[PDB]
């Protein structure tokens, strides 16, 4: 259960790794793999796409039918849907988007849904194309969550910038 392997401990409950979300949830199977989501549930692209591809699609049909019922989220809101063949659970959570003009202070909020769960495996919220400074990124996760949080950081080029960064 939750087979996480090859990962550098930061804090007591946050761990870190230069690999590709999708494979490690094939290999460990936990119990809840976040997607770094938009409040629509349009998974699009980026890690988004790359997870519902993952599943062939089932993840954005029963993404359609949650909005159709619920609506949309909030920035620094969540959702828990199934996990697939990804996981027991997805937790969907929505990090600000500096690049669209979304506040950077909604990144605690982001961060804060992870404490509904014991165990994760997450990516770096708001990093890439959302536009946050992933090293803030990395401090915010550190400061808010209090579960215990396995990264998985896709660029060996960023994972050592966060390492460096974490170790001053
Ligand atoms: C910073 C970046 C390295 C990181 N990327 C990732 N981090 C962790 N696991 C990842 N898998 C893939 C991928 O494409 N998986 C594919 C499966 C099959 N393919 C071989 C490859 C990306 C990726 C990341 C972190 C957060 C966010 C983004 C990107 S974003 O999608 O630009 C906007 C939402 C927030």
């Amino acid at each position: 259960v939750n087979s996480f392997s090859g990962y550098l401990k930061l804090t007591d409950n946050v761990y870190i790794k230069n690999a590709d979300i999708v494979e490690e949830a094939k290999k460990v199977k936990p119990t809840v793999v976040v997607n770094a989501a938009n409040v629509y549930l349009k998974h699009g692209g980026g890690v988004a796409g790359a997870l519902n591809k993952a599943t062939n699609n089932a993840m954005q049909v029963e993404s359609d039918d949650y909005i159709a019922t619920n609506g949309p989220l909030k920035v620094g809101g969540s959702c828990v849907l199934s996990g697939h063949n990804l996981a027991k659970h997805c937790l969907h959570v929505v990090g600000p988007n500096v690049n669209k003009g979304e506040d950077i202070q909604l990144l605690k909020s982001a961060y804060e849904n992870f404490n509904q769960h014991e165990v994760l495996l997450a990516p770096l919220l708001s990093a890439g194309i959302f536009g946050a400074d992933p090293i803030h990124s990395l401090r915010v996760c550190v400061d808010t969550v209090r579960t215990n949080v396995y990264l998985a950081v896709f660029d060996k080029n960023l994972y050592d910038k966060l390492v460096s960064s974490f170790l001053e």
